[PDB]
């Protein structure tokens, strides 16, 4: 079996919010692939807004289930810090939340206005590469009084506010800085309504708001008050609530998640209050995902797969049942009942399922547990060159910790790069289930102790090459082609001050009177390099090189064009003569007329040797 370990899974989980970091990178990352990225977020608008997590296998930072993602995370800090102290993730939870609670305060400017998105669908996700060198705009776009999103706004309130509770023990200041942007969102949202996808309409196609803005209403109200014990704050959220309608037909058939808080918000209140209406919405929902739900003549219950997971729908069918499987132990924690227990063996089952105990008899969690998925849905893991998702045939970095979409209502699973159903990834995905994994550990965990030194620094493949082969060679010339390649990963890296050099022996020159000076270096077929005349390396041993320079050229691993540039070039001595010997040549080695990397052409960027042997 696989021998299970919550500190080292809570570890992995944070590792992928680490992944997903847009902007400028601190020294002390765990992540040597990820480097600096989207560092121009917002200068289209004269703002700073770099950081925040990238969404999935893409590169938008879409606001809305960004800050559903924090506002759980925090949640869940909330409900069992002890867990998260015990099995040594508390100090990287908090970490990586203000890594998404810091973007939040740069994109909230201004009281009413609140930038929501950076990045366009369209243009981020027709390209298929690192986000280090992506090639495309990224215009931003906000809210603000004149084109509101009340959930947009509600949701980040909710965020700042359960994270102001969760960071006061350590930073105060932080936490009151926190606590006093939620007030003002939550003002901007109670006060303009509308949804924010009215406005942000490129969201429309990838995060539609597709229930409204009454439940994140309630959810930030809610929150505020956590954060600050005030009774108006929960005496807004109860009048929120008049705005859900009759109790008898609140839904319970969907769950908690980025677009509906309802879940969320009911559960809440129905903790503070006791009150009737939320009890009963609370246990319909988790009756219909769990036993089933009684109508009192019939039973209503979810689907489930033959191999027993709770089946939302096509996407994201484990986020669901995560999700579901948090608001159970959170209930669960809470209530006395029967219920308590039926929703607490529901909430272990599922998350043993996505863990390993499924017919697919594999962990869904990449990184992690037996046969994980190789293949995510992840641009930056992935790591290609090509601008093609098929090259690489691997991906070359572990996205340790990311919870897949996974199997379908047959329990049927496709471990695909292409397969979004089966491998997508995303921010929303693993919120939820990391609350859940530090349950997991609260229940299950003793002993259990995380990863030390880890991740290990990836060795990295080679990253800059000229590949090259003979056109020609004479008793008088050698001449060369070459593509100078980037196919950095480790970080993928883009640069504009590629150069290599073409090393030489002259001893033969020189025996027959003849000096580098009777040497002529000319270019011929070029896509933008400078070739110089022969320079030494060793004057004592008559040994000399070109350097061809690509400066001013950007070459980076993203498309087929993209990561290489072709240079031609001939070493000439004078016409007539006949001593030129490129046999004893340092870069002539082991070179045919079939392109092929050497590493006796060494490859510089900036001056800096970055790849291959001088002689
Ligand atoms: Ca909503
Ligand atoms: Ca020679
Ligand atoms: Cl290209
Ligand atoms: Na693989």
């Amino acid at each position: 079996e696989y021998p299970h370990n919550y500190a080292e899974l809570l570890q992995k989980s944070l590792l992928f919010y680490e992944a997903q970091r847009s902007g400028r990178l601190p020294e002390n990352s765990r992540l040597n692939w990820r480097g600096d990225s989207g560092l121009e977020d917002g200068k289209d608008v004269g703002l700073d807004l770099t950081g925040g997590w990238y969404d999935a296998g893409d590169h938008v930072k879409f606001g809305l289930p960004m800050a559903y993602s924090a506002a759980i995370l925090s949640w869940s800090v909330y409900e069992y810090r002890d867990a998260y102290k015990e099995s040594g993730q508390l100090d990287a939870a908090l970490d990586n939340i203000k890594w998404a609670t810091d973007y939040f305060l740069k994109a909230h400017t201004a009281p009413y206005e609140l930038w929501g998105q950076v990045g366009n669908g369209a243009l981020d996700h027709a390209w298929w590469g690192p986000a280090e060198v992506m090639p495309m705009k990224r215009p931003a776009y906000k809210i603000d009084a004149g084109c509101p999103g009340s959930d947009l706004a509600g949701g980040t309130a909710a965020a700042l506010a359960s994270a102001s509770i969760i960071f006061k023990p350590t930073d105060s200041s932080y936490s009151e800085k926190l606590l006093a942007h939620a007030k003002q969102l939550y003002d901007f949202a109670d006060r303009y309504r509308g949804k924010y996808s009215d406005c942000i309409t490129d969201a429309q196609q990838y995060y539609n708001s597709w229930s409204g803005y009454k439940d994140e209403l309630t959810w930030g109200a809610v929150w505020l008050y956590l954060a600050t014990e005030e009774q108006q704050y929960l005496d807004k959220a109860l009048a929120s609530v008049s705005d859900w309608g009759d109790p008898a037909n609140w839904p319970y058939r969907w769950t908690l998640s980025w677009d509906d808080v309802t879940y969320g918000a009911q559960l809440l209140l129905a903790r503070l209050t006791n009150d009737s209406r939320f009890v009963k919405s609370v246990e319909r929902n988790l009756d219909y995902w769990s036993t089933g739900y009684s109508h009192n003549g019939s039973i209503e219950r979810i689907t489930y797969t033959p191999g027993g997971l709770a089946w939302l729908e096509q996407w994201g069918s484990l986020r669901y049942a995560s999700n579901a499987a948090f608001l159970a132990f959170v209930y669960s924690d809470w209530v006395d009942t029967e219920k308590a227990k039926r929703y607490r063996d529901f909430a272990v089952r599922q998350t043993e399922y996505m863990l390993g105990d499924n017919p697919q008899q594999r962990s869904f969690v990449v990184g992690y547990g037996k046969n994980p998925p190789k293949h995510p849905h992840h641009r930056t893991a992935h790591g290609s060159w090509a601008n093609q998702m098929n090259v690489p045939e691997n991906h070359r970095h572990t996205l340790y910790g990311a919870l897949v979409g996974g199997p379908g209502r047959d329990d049927s699973y496709r471990d695909d790069i292409t397969d979004y159903a089966s491998n997508e990834v995303a921010i929303d995905y693993n919120a939820a289930f990391t609350g859940n994994v530090a349950k997991m550990f609260q229940l299950f965990g003793k002993g259990h102790v995380p990863l030390p030194d880890f991740p290990e620094k990836e060795t990295p493949e080679d990253e800059y090459f000229a590949e090259a082969s003979i056109n020609s060679s004479g008793n008088s010339y050698t001449e060369i082609r070459a593509q100078l390649n980037n196919r950095s990963g480790w970080p993928a890296k883009k640069t504009d001050q590629l150069s290599f050099r073409y090393y030489v022996d002259l001893t033969e020159a020189v025996e027959a009177g003849y000096s580098a000076e009777d040497i002529k270096v000319t270019a011929g077929y070029n896509e933008g390099a400078s070739v110089s005349e022969l320079k030494p390396h060793d004057a004592s041993k008559h040994i000399y090189y070109t350097e061809v320079s690509f400066s001013g050229v950007l070459i980076y691993p993203g498309g087929q064009s993209a990561h290489k540039k072709e240079v031609q070039f001939r070493l000439s001595a004078p016409d007539g003569t006949s001593f030129w010997n490129p046999e004893n040549d340092h870069s002539y080695q082991g070179l045919s007329h079939a392109l092929l990397k050497t590493r006796y052409i060494p490859v510089y960027d900036d001056g800096r040797l970055v790849f291959g042997h001088e002689p």
